[PDB]
């Protein structure tokens, strides 16, 4: 066991091992406080995350088992990793506090969108690390589900990671009216037409492409419906295939109060750009998410030539999900947690 020392960081009491110095708080969510700090053992620039209230009910015990369980999978180029978790507590009997320890990011891809020049090339080299980091992600039968600018971040060398997996429901109010939370997402899962799949990360990365290329969000909406309306008019209206699939009665019937629209070129809305790029955003965006372009399909698109390499886009182990479907007390979710900080091993 290490020794730990503690300090008062914005009214939170903060105990850590000797290991990581200079804490200074970053933000805070309400699932957490976070401080930026340098870890003597790997002289890397660290994000350390004190959960708040982790066991204060069994939805937030689950969510907190959840978060560790996947952090503790993903080791992957084009992922975020866990370099460590701790905890002050030496048995079960005295557990109540979780730390989790991560690569400190600087810059988004929010920051080099709005305040950089993006060559052709530099959307390819983007575009490719999405995607490489998704065939992993999806390989394991995860869904990212929150694919963003703001939850892509990269550094100097152009190098991309994936973070901020979606591992809690949103709430109503965060996906309200004129929102970023809101612009990414596919519309099968915006509007809760049917049971859906790791397709809806493709529907994200499309869009997210689509803003590299033209500088601007493809569909910015005011609300659900605006957001529906700008959506159809680029893909066009549902044809009585999809109409079929969507489980939602009262879905089905507003959607066949709109006007019938076709789908529009993507050469005269994306002016200019790359051939190859607009042909590989017509397979992404789609509005039948069985007819999507795969991650692995994506992979060997003429557009990624210079940096498709199928010896060098790795899958995951497999991940067992059984936990979810699983009813337990909080106590229980406590003990699965305890045992999984403990077992932790840290990478080479
Ligand atoms: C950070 C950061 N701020 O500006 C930049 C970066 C790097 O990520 C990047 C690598 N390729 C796209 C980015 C544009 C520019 N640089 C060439
Ligand atoms: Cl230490
Ligand atoms: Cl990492
Ligand atoms: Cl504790
Ligand atoms: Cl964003
Ligand atoms: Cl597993
Ligand atoms: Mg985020």
């Amino acid at each position: 066991r290490p020794t730990f020392y503690r300090q008062e960081l914005n009214k939170t009491i903060w105990e850590v091992p000797e290991r990581y110095q200079n804490l200074s708080p970053v933000g805070s969510g309400a699932y957490g406080s976070v401080c930026a700090a340098f870890d003597t053992k790997t002289g890397h620039r660290v994000a350390v995350k004190k959960l708040s209230r982790p066991f204060q009910s069994i939805i937030h015990a689950k969510r907190t088992y959840r978060e560790l369980r996947l952090l503790k999978h993903m080791k992957h180029e084009n992922v975020i990793g866990l370099l460590d978790v701790f905890t002050p507590a030496r048995s079960l009997e005295e557990f109540n506090d979780v730390y989790l320890v991560t690569h400190l990011m600087g810059a988004d891809l929010n920051n080099i969108v709005k305040c950089q020049k993006l060559t052709d090339d530099h959307v390819q080299f983007l575009i490719y690390q999405i995607l490489r980091g998704l065939k992993y992600i999806h390989s394991a039968d995860i869904i990212h589900r929150d694919l963003k600018p703001s939850n892509l971040a990269v550094n100097e060398d152009c190098e991309l990671k994936i973070l901020d997996f979606g591992l809690a429901r949103h709430t109503d109010d965060e996906m309200t009216g004129y929102v970023a939370t809101r612009w990414y997402r596919a519309p099968e899962i915006m509007l809760n037409w049917m049971h859906y799949n790791q397709t809806v990360d493709i529907w994200s990365v499309g869009c997210i492409m689509a803003e590299l290329l033209t500088g601007r969000t493809l569909f910015p909406g005011t609300d659900h419906i605006d957001q529906l309306k700008l959506i159809l008019r680029l893909v066009g209206t549902p044809g009585a295939e999809l109409l079929k699939k969507i489980s939602s009665e009262s879905a089905r019937n507003y959607i066949q109060s709109l006007a019938q629209m076709p789908k529009m070129n993507f050469a005269n809305v994306f002016i200019g750009a790359n051939p190859l790029a607009v042909d590989l955003l017509e397979k992404m965006l789609v509005l039948d998410s069985d007819k999507r372009i795969t991650a692995a399909q994506a992979l060997a698109h003429a557009y990624f030539a210079q940096y498709h390499d199928p010896d060098d886009e790795p899958v995951a182990d497999p991940y067992d999900q059984s936990f979810e479907s699983r009813d337990l007390l909080i106590d229980e979710w406590k003990s699965l947690t305890y045992d999984e900080v403990i077992s932790f091993v840290p990478p080479p």
